[PDB]
């Protein structure tokens, strides 16, 4: 923090790693050494510029602590002064990293490092574009983390093409595998990787089992079409319903519950924040006997036989009813053991709506159940309204905009509310990661004596 | 960037030391002379009337004849199922996978790896010319991908920009409008040069207009706009075969 | 500063005799109408999609370079540098440079590509630019720092590519600045929108004040509109119109005279056709 | 405050005991219907695009800076203070003094530049000008002591500026300008542009101009007196004057004829 | 502060223990019956189309005719034109529009003959030119006891919801006094067709600023005449909303009658 730290000052002396796997040749290469200040030993890392003038210290304790002795640039690698061109270099996450490269290489390879780590990658990586001209091939060793995978593949953009490839470790980083004694599996990594294919890159050479693959389900839904084009719902994705209001979420998505308790026999868990819970159960009981319920005053005294239509349907332990939430929804998952989680309305739950899906799409990664969650649509500026037969855009997400960046599949419903019929319904398919194919899924009608929509 | 005159002494003596031609009708390098580094070409036609099969065609005729590297961003396994049906002259739209012979078909196409697809945007784009090293890049269906207008215009300057300082050859499809008063385009009107749907701004920055007309099955193939030489009108004639899927060209009055 | 009614003779006096317009080549009924150009001209450039503004403002800029001995800055957005420079080779020695790939092979292996590189660019009167607000700058530059008199804009709808209408009107308020107060020749290159009813600009419609495409901001800034006419489906494609539709110095519009276009040396001369 | 209606006759005594008058040129039936330009008004001529909205106020300025001896400002930003003071020497010699180098060239050889110069900038009647312009207007009409200020081409400080939204930086530009105009008192000819037709012909083909072709928003017909508009085809010399709106009286409608002295450079009355 | 139903005899009893009629045609006087005391009231017409002359004529009548306190708050031009204006129409004589008649009266000596005839009581206020406003209104309702308050502008007062919050302010403001308001807005830009001052039939979405200016205000009359037609002086009256009679439609007409100056109705 005060001043760049002398080695007569600081009682300097260069000694070996036995707890990591580092001797002291290397950390004499380097320039990684010991002070002995207010005490408690402090280990240091040494950061020199083109020129090699000492440029930067970084001192850490034995209990993990970050202490920058000044001005930190963002052009300062960790292993750049000893290097100045090659044919091929070994990009780490960290600095005990390099050391463990550089021991297990005879000190052969130009092999750098990054002085920031996955959380400022792309600031130490853009502004060094000009330094990775003289290289001939990058190799890029990262962590088996998630951060790690963000971090090598938000460092996409920023590094020249066509040069660098990306190695794998069965590991945490290089240092385990070489505590465990993997340092057969390291060479063949540093030797041999894969290269990039961003998302939308596929060479007609990796075709070779695929397409034959082509030439050779999960769960299903009810209503004609959408299982044919999207191959049903599977573990981990976030279903997305979307529609304009009155144009019948709630009764499609009860009825997708109602057929996944009495016909798969799953654990289903609703989570009804529309209305109570005196009003769902009955829709349901209305539902899987052919006879409206809640619409007609007469049926609802003349059969109090309510007991058998009772435990006819709810005789098992099959639904979860519901009346901060995150944690409710984790009982639902691991202390009832449910397979389908449903949310009916988000909005009365920027930044909070992003922060939300953040911590769904992390919870639906970690359990691993099938999750629905419904959500609105915006208000268009010209023409005609979504409930006179307008076809949904998914740029039309009613809050942030990320609310398809962090789904899985969107569908939505199309139907004309005043016009001559309003019981002819149009499913649309806006995205699905797996299949890839959209559009127009089929035609439902509702037939509003029963309350199933059955297919035409 | 102010660059004077006197510093281009051998720059353009580099310029100096490029044709990639067409197949199928000979006729249209006879007016066009092919194309070249910076060249837009955009291939219209009517509604499904011939719209995805010349350009397919040269697609393979510059793949696996010239070696030139062609990126085709059509809009995975479908496109390649087609190449392979098309390259070996049957109508694929179950017998190959008994005998063993499509590692045959599959090992005689993309052995020679020149061939790329896109999985379904601009610096995907870039990633393909710059990193794997194109020289052809074929994109479809531009009405999928676009206030209606805007959009359209930007993404033709950037189209004109990124095939500016790059060297590469850029096919692009389009659609035509529907017409009003006499005859429609299904049944062979002659087209005009503003029947572009969209804007305007699609013939202010493109290279090379081609069109394609057709009714039984001979074809018509015009020309309407070139900025390298200035011929335009009926460039031949081709006819399709309906047992093969290669479209022939023919020598019709 | 506000000035008076006194402190204007000796000003007067000096711009009176300052103002010496420049011709213009290919046709001799533009100057009998327009009276050349002068220091504070901006000139609008238009036609069809393809109908030949790039030729004859390439036309214009060999004649004002290798004649007048006026320096000349091109700011071509269309194309790059070494592809204008060939053809301006190309142009001056009465060929198409570009359309001959044997006449390319011929001339590098004989030594002579020195001989005509040498005669137009060994007097070093043209600059071009290799490719908002920093066009503007490198603008500036190019008239201060240099000295040029006439500056060419090719196709103004790429610096404007929110709202495209104040960007343009924005754009021509601060080129008509650029051109006040500077005393340079601004040539300015811009496209027509689509047509609503009958032919199509291509095939010999004849052309209004009102189709500039963008806004209505381009006729009203701008000193001097040529449009420029031919028919490609006719029987003469080669056979041009000038039309000069807004004269703010002299107000003589209408029918300049007619042009005919070479296919073989990539000029465009003078014709005699009668309508 | 308030001011009550008793306290009020000196007031009214002294106001209609002075203005009116200051006429116009060209054509009568101007002086007809719209009785001449007062002060305080706002007076906007309109135009199409080079079809003569430059020529007449000039040629209104050079009639009511010479022949009555009203001090008069122009601000002129089409074109520099060079050029706009060269017509004025030209016109008043009947010659078109920037379009022919001979006469120019003869006026440097023989000195008849200098009779021609302070026979007309002799009395300190023209004030030229090269909320930066606001000040500079304001200091015309007080320190100077202009009468008539000529504010030329109102769409390069609307679209020279850095706004967001236009409109309202044109309604609160032009509130301020009819506040200006008011409380000084100072005669004010503001001219603008008019904006695209959606079918027919053009403005410049004979198009019978209406009200709200008013280019850039909708007060600029709503804070003025008089609209003075001008209809021409390209006889490409025959040009009309339509009075659209006069809030003083009550007759609008066409006023006559003039026609453009192409060796001159005049606007004579005509017939038809 | 709710107050039950039961518990109101005697306000209902004192509340209710027609209103001020209109000049010009006797179908506006007919159809809307008047003015009343809290309302808003809203005139319309195109640029130059006679707004400021027919609630100057309605002003006149109101002051003159009935004695009751009027304040006008001309915005738009000074005091003098206005009072010179009234003077010359109370006179029948077309005062400000004649150049050898204003010299002629002050030499005989009968102008204050003329301004003691209409301004002899201390009837008539006149205001001089963002929150003042609203001030200066309040003092002209409790210092001076005006009946009738008469905004000539509203769009200057606008140096969208810097609208709708000056029109709740000033409903109210007319509510909680009781005084009679009226207050003169613009049309806006139309898109197709003919032009307002050319005889289009105005609608009532038809108004600058925002959308609010009908929601509030209690009556909307409209003024439409051809000025570019066979006479330029026939005006039709539109009433296009009234909350207490309903009815709404084409008034009747009135002819300006050039010389005098009065909107003196016609068939
Ligand atoms: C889809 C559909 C619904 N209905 C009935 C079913 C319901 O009783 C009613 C409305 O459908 P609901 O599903 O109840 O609407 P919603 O609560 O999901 O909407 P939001 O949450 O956005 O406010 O309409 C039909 O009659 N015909 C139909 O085709
Ligand atoms: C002048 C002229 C050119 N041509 C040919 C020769 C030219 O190489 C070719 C194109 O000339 P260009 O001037 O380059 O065409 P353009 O600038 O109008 O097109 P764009 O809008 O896309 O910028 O046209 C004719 O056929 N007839 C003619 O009269
Ligand atoms: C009035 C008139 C002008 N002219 C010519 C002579 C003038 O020098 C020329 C234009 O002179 P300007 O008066 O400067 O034209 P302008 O002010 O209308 O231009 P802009 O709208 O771009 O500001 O028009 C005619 O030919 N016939 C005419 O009737
Ligand atoms: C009512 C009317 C007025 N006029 C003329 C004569 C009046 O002196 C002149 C006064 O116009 P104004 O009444 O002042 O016009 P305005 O108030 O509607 O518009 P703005 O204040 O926004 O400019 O209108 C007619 O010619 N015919 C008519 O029918
Ligand atoms: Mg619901
Ligand atoms: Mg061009
Ligand atoms: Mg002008
Ligand atoms: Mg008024």
């Amino acid at each position: 923090t005060y001043n760049v730290w002398n080695f007569g000052e600081s009682n300097g002396r260069y000694s070996a790693l036995t707890a990591r796997g580092i001797s002291k040749e290397t950390c004499q290469k380097a320039g990684y050494w010991i002070a002995k200040v207010d005490g408690v030993m402090y280990q240091v890392a040494d950061y020199r510029d083109q020129n090699g003038n000492i440029v930067s210290q970084k001192v850490r304790d034995k209990d993990k602590n970050f202490k920058t002795t000044g001005s930190h640039k963002s052009d300062a690698l960790f292993g750049k002064h000893l290097w100045n061109g090659g044919k091929k270099i070994v990009v780490t996450e960290g600095e005990i990293d390099m050391l463990t490269v550089m021991e297990l290489q005879d000190c052969k390879y130009p092999v750098v490092s990054l002085g920031h780590g996955a959380s400022a990658a792309k600031k130490t990586c853009a502004a060094n574009y000009e330094y990775f001209d003289q290289f001939e091939q990058i190799i890029l060793m990262f962590d088996m983390d998630e951060a790690g995978r963000k971090a090598v593949e938000e460092a996409a953009q920023v590094l020249p093409a066509g040069k660098v490839r990306v190695a794998v470790l069965p590991c945490k980083d290089a240092n385990e595998c070489h505590l465990n004694g993997h340092d057969r599996e390291i060479m063949e990594q540093v030797w041999n990787a894969g290269p990039w294919i961003p998302d939308g890159v596929v060479s007609a050479l990796s075709l070779r089992e695929r397409i034959r693959e082509h030439l050779s389900v999960g769960l299903l839904f009810s209503g004609c079409g959408i299982n044919d084009k999207t191959l049903g719902a599977r573990g981990g994705e976030v279903i997305m319903v979307t529609s304009g209001s009155g144009m019948g979420k709630s009764t499609f998505v009860r009825q997708q519950a109602l057929q996944w308790g009495t016909a798969m026999g799953k654990k289903v868990g609703l989570a009804m924040l529309q209305e109570s819970v005196e009003e769902t159960a009955e829709d349901l009981i209305g539902l899987h006997n052919r006879v409206r319920l809640r619409q007609s005053d007469s049926l609802k005294r003349e059969i109090i036989k309510f007991d058998q239509w009772f435990d006819e349907l709810f005789g098992n332990d099959t639904f979860h009813l519901y009346d901060r939430l995150l944690a409710k929804l984790a009982y639902m998952r691991s202390g009832l053991g449910c397979d389908v989680i449903i949310l009916d309305h988000i909005s009365i739950v920027r930044k909070m709506i992003d922060n939300l899906m953040t911590k769904l799409k992390g919870f639906a990664k970690s359990t691993g159940v099938v999750l629905v969650v419904i959500c609105h649509l915006k208000n268009p500026d010209k023409g005609k309204a979504h409930e006179e037969g307008r076809p949904v855009s998914i740029t039309d997400l009613r809050g942030s905009g990320a609310l398809r960046q962090l789904s899985d599949t969107i569908i939505a419903l199309e139907r004309n509310q005043q016009g001559d019929m309003p019981n002819l319904v149009l499913v649309r398919i806006l995205k699905c990661r797996f299949t890839g194919d959209t559009g127009i899924a089929g035609y439902m009608e509702y037939n509003k004596e029963t309350g199933w929509l059955e297919p035409s």
